[PDB]
């Protein structure tokens, strides 16, 4: 036949690899779809698709472009600045599971690029939310250049990571960048990060997805972006160039900060979202897979109702032997062209269910995923907990090689520092990176992903000062978020407070990134709480594209004495040998001592915890926690010939918190100390911590 | 010639041109009046003799000889005899030449530790004729009249004061040679100057008998007479220069507001029994003059009797007026007369709550020493004696009617272990004595502070440190007049021996070569009497009371008085420095205590025994004073301290 006036021949093409791909002076196109009677390939423009009007259609023969249930077709021409989709037709049964129809054009699960809009938070023409979306038809060839880019390859047991989102972290005016909120933006405050000892990027969800969900009903917006429309292709509405050239300069500016991030020695890791899709439930838009095979991809019930395992509306049917090829797919497309690092999964415990909903020992998709050549050197981190009942943390069909949230480690570090009795015992099992839980699996100290403050919960500066969560501008009635977040407001509620209260917030804040900087396995923080990021009270920020969930730059200078601190840590834990421990410690390198050396008090009404440990570049190091209300003077070891030198005392006002040889008069302030440590003493205050290092006597 | 006499002044006196000489007795049937030539003195021969008339020469039991001339340049003694019969208390003997009680000098030599001829221990005594007018320009001087409650009382002994070869004096170990070392007294805070026995005694007393010398000098012989051996022109113009030599040392120690309290010792004489020689008083009247064995040297010089009393008074009245003398001290010590003469009841009166009080004398608290070294040291049960003695003892003198400056507080004295022997030695080492180490207190409250001697580790010497400032504090901050011992201000050691009183060895001499060894304890010690100058509420008038003093403990109002206490902690409200807080932590172990709460002020450290020099003590001079305080703001911003074990610290309130 022949397609545009007779310019492009029309063939039976070639059922994989599935997507649209440019080969033999043409572009192929294959899909999937079981229960389609009738396909047809629809080509826009970039006009005509802001008019919601199909340019040219191409009906597909069942018998030459049909092969088992993938349709396919073959157009030669250069088709490379049109955008496509699909009609398909069938069955209607909502009581059933069937949703096709004629008048609907969807998008292909493997397109690249999809074009609906080029502004955030912008509606489309007449104040719609939900326009016509297109995918894009690729090149012949390529067109990046990553100047020798190669994998950098770090040891997990090596990696501080940080956790960002990409529009909050540029796009409040202080950030004085060109463009505040693209991926372009991002990179001129790279070196910021470089500089704070971070040397792997926690990226939130960069997939596309649809910020106006909730704005035509209640005029909220899904910031987070928890909520995705197609899994191959960035958000559109991150990048500076928008649905410009069909959206091919949108994946360039994604190359480009992979490859400037490498040139930092900084790795990117992707926040993935399988576990559920844009559509919603039976009432919500037809994009996607819904529109193509809704059996194959979505999750349901014998009756027709979706399992929502979630909360969202539906769930996705990671276990279909269809899905579980789109999603390890998917993986390697990042992986081998985008140039990623490694994949965060949020509510991992939803990969490991039936493709009924049983949890499996052995998950085909895990299998799969874990045994793949190329997705075996990349890290796989797992938020192991959904929103069903699942709690697998420390129980992950790992295979050896899967990472892990710790939210046991949150929970036991915030009740301990707050003062707590009880939790004397967890917390020295938390700084040795929870043996009970890992190393009997398998598994080593750094498969466990330590953290106190995510974006979802309290923020560090929140946790030192609000009793409750103050979640009423999120328009739920405070029935949302956490109720249990184990926080003290340090004796006075709200940000004004008596100067012995901001002091005591000061102390608990550096007592919270000692103890992340001083544990086993693999520190993790969110972006802001390296100067002390406030969100008023409020533990649950979704919808709120305001400057609450901005990185203040304005701010991070007032609060620089606490930046230096937290990146003086940073550097600290990389230069000391013994903090990054490939194994377990051993009770040969790790001592635990109480107020008096070698008799640490482990009962329930303990509030102090001590170790020290050797060290082959420092020799020993000494560190303690006084969580405690009352001050104490604390014995050191007995080291004959040798002195302990403090290098770190958070109730000390800055610089002096943290010694550098940098201070014009540090052998001054440590000779002050000198009568006390000549002694094997040192004095500490009230929920304080301090770290000494030992040095010769001579 | 010789002419009849009259009874007044019961001496020897130069008025009405001519010399009167007069003398008490009980039991001289025969009297006559020699007169030694110098020369001739040396010799051992008398070169004149005028004979007494029992009547026409005595009144009553008083013999009197007038002689017309001019006798300046003589030397005179009495050929008394009588009744002898020492087994019945009679010691008349004329072949003997006794000396006036009332001479003001006597001239037998003139070299401290050289003997006569042959060794001669004891030679011959004789007295000098007064002059008939002054000689001593005082160039304009009146009494200095401090109160009591003002003093800091420094003893020293004259000698050892300026006899080590680093002294770098004109006259080592004169009086002569103290009066440069004046100014150096008047660096450390010392407002009066406490001196040991300075009347003419005899150092080789017992140097015959084995070959100990007498060097603390707790023997009188003469009680109008200075220490001729002590001064530089010794025997010379008959002595009457020693005399202005001593004058001349009162006058400078005046001129820098330094009082001079001399030590006095009228219970015992040099007298011996009836073994030793008769220089005075046995050779005139045995019976009046003695109490026919308290003292510990074999007689006592029976101080009730009506002539024994005048003599006494006349005594400290001479001394007041003739050579301007500020107060006295009475060795293990009329009482009433004394008190209540005109002269001698404004004259500061110290005696070793028993003693009979009469509102003036003032007492050497022995109680105080003993409490003060055993809370320091650490011992149970002594929390409410030490805080009993911070106040000024009012159990012992409030209840008698007296006041909290009449208490005299030490810890340290001639006798017994100095300030770095009590943190150094547990026993003590005598054997220099040369008896069997027997001699000696045995009961000295000490601590060698973990290793005994002087060759300890240095946590040892650093705890020494730490404990020499804490009972210089305690001293300091306690009401009542403080007295320190020659040396304890920069460490000076005995070497363990604690009855030093035959030595005229360097152990008994202020070795102002190591005091340039020491000077940081020199200048905590300078430092802590600046401190007590300044505040109001260190020198009370009257008993400290409730409404200015409050007692806390390791908590502000929560004072501990258990027998297992060892922490004592006060504040007081000054009117200078507005609020003091001071602390002792007697205790083995360090703590963090909590300072009293003042809304709108925080506590300022000044003084930390615990801290190394110059840090110990906070001033001005100081550059790096504030960043010092900034590096302990966070604890000062709560009202916490730390403190080591064995420590104290002083602290003040500020309006921050």
């Amino acid at each position: 036949r022949y397609a545009l006036g007779g310019a492009c021949r029309v063939l039976a093409g070639m059922p994989a690899p599935l997507g649209a791909t440019a080969l033999d002076g043409g572009v192929n196109f294959a899909v999937y779809s079981a229960g389609a009677s009738a396909a047809s390939l629809c080509l826009f423009t970039p006009d005509d698709l802001e008019a919601d009007e199909v340019t040219e259609e191409v009906p597909l023969d069942p018998l030459f472009n049909r092969t088992g249930n993938v349709w396919h077709v073959f157009i030669e021409g250069e088709l490379h600045n049109m955008l496509y989709g699909y009609r398909f037709d069938g069955m209607f049964a909502p009581h059933c599971g069937q949703y096709f129809d004629v008048s609907n054009v969807v998008v292909d699960p493997y397109a690249k690029a999809v074009i609906s809009r080029g502004e955030y938070g912008v509606p489309g023409p007449g104040g719609d939310c939900w326009p016509q979306m297109a995918g894009m038809i690729p090149l012949p060839y390529s067109t990046f250049d990553w100047q020798g880019d190669l994998p950098l390859r770090y040891p997990q047991k090596d990696l501080v990571i940080y956790e960002m989102h990409l529009r909050g972290f540029t796009k409040h005016s202080s950030s004085n960048v060109e463009h505040p909120g693209t991926y372009i933006g991002a990179i001129s405050k790279l070196d910021y990060l470089k500089e704070l000892g971070v040397n792997c990027v926690e990226l939130m969800p960069c997939h596309e997805f649809n910020e106006l969900e909730y704005f035509s009903c209640s005029s909220k917006m899904n910031f987070w972006g928890y909520s995705t429309i197609n899994f191959f292709s960035p958000m559109i509405r991150y990048s500076s160039g928008g649905i410009r050239n069909c959206g091919r300069d949108a994946i360039n500016e994604f190359k480009t900060f992979v490859r400037e991030a490498h040139k930092r020695g900084i790795e990117v890791i992707m926040d993935v979202v399988f576990n559920h899709t844009a559509e919603g439930n039976e009432k919500g838009p037809i994009l996607s897979f819904r529109g193509i095979d809704n059996s194959t991809y979505y999750m349901l019930a014998p009756k027709g109702e979706f399992y929502n395992y979630s909360g969202c509306g539906n769930t996705f049917n990671c276990n279909h032997p269809v899905v579980r090829e789109f999603i390890v797919d998917c993986l390697r497309y990042w992986v081998t062209e985008m140039h990623v690092d490694g994949f965060r999964f949020d509510l991992a415990s939803i990969m490991t269910r039936g493709c009924s909903g049983t949890p499996l020992a052995t998950p085909p998709l895990i299998d799969m995923i874990s045994n793949d050549p190329i997705l075996g050197d990349v890290k796989l981190i797992a938020e192991a907990w959904d929103a069903g009942g699942l709690y697998q943390v420390g129980q992950f069909p790992h295979w050896k090689i899967w990472s892990e949230w710790n939210g046991k480690y949150r929970d036991i570090v915030r009740q301990f520092i707050k003062g707590t009795d009880g939790f004397a015992g967890g917390f020295a099992e938390c700084l040795c990176g929870s043996p009970h839980l890992y190393q009997a699996g398998g598994r080593k100290p750094w498969h466990s992903i330590n953290f106190v403050c995510a974006h979802d919960g309290f923020t560090l500066a929140d946790l030192v000062t609000y009793n409750k969560k103050y979640n009423s501008s999120n328009g739920e009635d405070n029935r949302d978020g956490e109720n249990h977040n184990l926080s003290w407001n340090c004796g006075e509620e709200g940000e004004f407070a008596g100067l012995s209260v901001k002091r005591l917030r000061k102390r608990q804040m550096r007592n919270f990134f000692v103890s992340l900087m001083v544990s086993q396995g693999v520190p993790m923080f969110y972006m802001g709480d390296e100067y002390g990021h406030t969100k008023g009270g409020n533990n649950n920020t979704y919808c709120h594209d305001h400057y609450v969930n901005y990185f203040r730059w304005d701010k991070k200078e007032e609060s620089s004495d606490l930046q230096r601190f937290c990146s003086l840590m940073t550097k600290f834990r990389k230069q000391c040998e013994s903090l990054g421990l490939a194994d377990f410690p051993t009770a040969q390198r790790l001592h635990w001592h109480g107020h008096q050396p070698g008799k640490p008090d482990w009962s329930e009404t303990s509030r102090f915890v001590a170790f020290s440990t050797k060290d082959e570049t420092k020799g020993e190091i000494y560190v303690a926690f006084n969580a405690s209300h009352l001050p104490a003077v604390v014995g050191l070891p007995e080291r004959p010939g040798y002195r302990w030198e403090p290098l770190v005392d958070t109730g000390k006002p800055a610089p002096y918190d943290f010694l550098t040889d940098d201070l014009p008069d540090r052998a001054h302030a440590v000779h002050l100390f000198s009568h006390f440590l000549n002694s094997n003493l040192y004095p500490m205050l009230s929920y304080s911590s301090i770290i000494l290092e030992l040095q010769p006597d001579d």
